[PDB]
């Protein structure tokens, strides 16, 4: 097998790196280890900014999300028996967020790519890179016993925190930050109308919580837990009562709870490597960096990345100015600290941080209603909510 | 499920360490990701330093060794129309290698295991480490769709070069030592009698070549090419020939060729990653540092890891010293560090390096010839070929 870009990872990183790809008429090849149902099965993500709407309008897979996608234009944070709106398209000049399930932009992708012919082979086992700072580098995997070979001249490494990508690189050629937060979040997907049309993140003294939706009979919820939580000591029933405990009475008395559809504890971590690239082996979205899901970024990182790729990957097909991948870590990079550091502070005002001082608390508390009361203060939350500009 | 030691990867390291641990009362689940026959497909090493076969000996599994291993007493080197033996059981002062195999020895240890009836979950997927620095660890992995739980004490990951355990160890915490080799080893195993009844190494102009085999009527044989090379390009005519070629007239006129049973080729790398455990997860073997074969030293260096390891779990569990487990990476690395030393050297002044000056050519030569001639030179292969003192 040839190919001008081997994938390597049919998350929605890859989908849509191969989506617009394709469109531009360079071929790509796809690998995935897992099966299109376990890929399918992943609930994730719910926020996108414009910069990803738009990515996926000019990928040619926006119909049902320009249909589904809920507009919002605030959120709200919930603080020492307060209730806090930012209103998002006034302080960031008219800008907005879309809810639309990452579920969902995975299953469009994937209809668009099995229409359009290109190639995606699932369950593509021990996936091995080739020769990455040659001129022809190559992946070799398996495929019903059999080990194939893909010649191809970029590889985007697109397959998430453990994918082999990252692995590839010599050890000594990257530095990671790293930061590992002492909680996790317990999310649960349930077929019941969200308590509000807009998001509630809410401080609380057991912990965090958070009202969230996929549409207006689909809700997700998650409360902050401890790392040493297993999700089969959550009864739906202890999850709810547990979600009420944290939230405003006027919020907690609309709730209308109901059995889980899904039930599952993430861990919270930041992750940056340094750069994202090594000779013809470029990283892309989770591959290269996690953020804490607090900011909602993570998705939204993948799809600026992939933009980046996309765009110097048709200077140097088209235009034959393959020198500007080069560039890709130094662009790339300016953006996701930024994300980081948002991601960060957010995850720091609204979380409960066991063994902190009455100091810590009392800044934490000032830190909410100093954001939360100064028109700059709002803005600096808005304009990163929404998402600061893509470079060109 | 719940364990004492669990134990990461079914190649020899695992299961030695998981059979000693075993005899001693100690127990210990062992999670592998492929199937008996893949694992048992492997052919690799051949040569066995004294203390693997004490080792064995040991574990209760060195019957079949003792009775088809062919004890070796000396080694030699051919290089510009030269012969010289090392006699190593003169110059180490007694001691001598043992030619076994590696499937050999990897078969023998899985029938005494499965004898013993401890636990073993071949294709144990998607193996997942957690807590390693709490007090109570675990593994998650897949058996059949349904995701399990291991709680333990310790882990030991002997997953080799591409296992789960180094990546599960924060990067920040780890300092990697690496060297890619500009060549691979191309070997070929037949069923016919060995050219000699001691190994030959060749230093040739047209690269390396090495004669050894497993068993009277069972050869092994190498050549070094160029990384860029596909085993489809050589048949068995083609890599009879190039053997011929690189080898003494005498010795060639001697060969007694025949079909390849197998055929593969083994790039070269030296890597040692600084330390070797992280709370409760100790690596070994392969997972935690590679040599080139040209020494002999990667079993070699597994094996001493785990008596390592193994003695220190002893007195953990039996004398209730656990805090002698913290020496494990000082203790390993000394070891590692030697035999790292002399896989190198010999690898430099027996291959064919690209790019070589006129200077750089004599001074290998003469490296040999010094070596090679000198009584304090004989000796300094010898002790180290045969295998340096473990230490206590
Ligand atoms: C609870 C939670 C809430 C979140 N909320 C938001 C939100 O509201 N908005 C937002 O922007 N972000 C959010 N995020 C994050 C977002 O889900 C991820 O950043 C995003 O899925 C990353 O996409 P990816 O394509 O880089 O990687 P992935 O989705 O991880 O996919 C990588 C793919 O590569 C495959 N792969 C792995 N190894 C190999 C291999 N060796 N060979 C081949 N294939 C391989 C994997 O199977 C997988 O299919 C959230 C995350 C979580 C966990
Ligand atoms: C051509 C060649 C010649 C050699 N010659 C010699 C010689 O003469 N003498 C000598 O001492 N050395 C020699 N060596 C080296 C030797 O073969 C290795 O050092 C040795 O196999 C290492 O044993 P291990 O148990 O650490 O790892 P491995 O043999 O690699 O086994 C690791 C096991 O872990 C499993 N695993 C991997 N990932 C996971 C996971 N995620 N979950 C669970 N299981 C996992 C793997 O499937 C594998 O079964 C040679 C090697 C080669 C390639």
């Amino acid at each position: 097998m040839k190919t001008q870009v081997a994938i390597i990872g049919a998350g929605p990183s890859g989908l849509l790196l191969g989506q617009l790809l394709h469109k531009a008429g360079i071929d790509n090849v796809i690998l995935e280890r897992q099966t299109p149902d376990e890929v399918l099965g992943r609930i994730r993500a719910g926020v996108l900014e414009q910069g990803m709407v738009d990515l996926l309008r000019e990928a040619g897979v926006d119909r049902r999300m320009a249909r589904d996608g809920l507009v919002h234009e605030g959120v709200e944070i919930a603080f020492a028996g307060q209730r806090r709106r930012i209103d998002l398209k006034r302080l960031s000049g008219g800008k907005t967020v879309t809810v639309y399930g990452q579920t969902e932009v995975t299953r469009d992708l994937m209809e668009a790519r099995e229409a359009s012919g290109a190639t995606t082979v699932y369950q593509a086992a021990e996936v091995r890179l080739h020769d990455l700072q040659g001129e022809r580098p190559y992946v070799t995997f398996e495929r019903d016993g059999e080990r194939l070979r893909l010649d191809c001249d970029y590889i985007a490494g697109c397959d998430g925190f453990h994918g082999i990508s990252r692995q590839s690189i010599p050890a000594e050629r990257l530095k990671v930050f790293e930061r590992v937060y002492p909680f996790g979040w317990l999310g649960l997907l349930a077929d019941t109308p969200p308590v509000s049309h807009e998001l509630i993140y809410a401080n609380h003294p057991r912990g965090f919580a958070l009202c969230s939706q996929r549409s207006a009979t689909r809700s997700r919820y998650y409360v902050q837990v401890p790392l040493t939580e297993k999700v089969e000591d959550w009864s739906d029933e202890r999850f709810w009562t547990e979600l009420k405990a944290r939230l405003p009475a006027e919020v907690a008395e609309k709730l209308v709870t109901g059995p889980s559809l899904e039930k599952s504890i993430a861990p919270l971590r930041s992750f940056v490597v340094e750069p994202m690239q090594h000779g013809r082996l470029f990283l892309a979205g989770d591959a290269a960096h996690i953020v804490p899901p607090t900011g909602a970024k993570g998705l939204n990182l993948a799809a600026s990345d992939v933009s980046t790729l996309y765009r110097l990957l048709l200077k140097a097909y088209r235009e034959g100015r393959g020198e500007l991948l080069e560039r890709y870590s130094a662009i790339c990079l300016r953006r996701i600290w930024k994300a980081e550091r948002f991601s960060w502070w957010m995850t720091s005002v609204l979380h409960r941080f066991p063994d902190t001082d009455a100091f810590s608390q009392r800044i934490q508390q000032t830190e909410l209603e100093y954001y939360l009361g100064s028109e700059a203060g709002l803005a600096t939350i808005a304009e990163n909510y929404v998402g600061l500009p893509y470079e060109e």
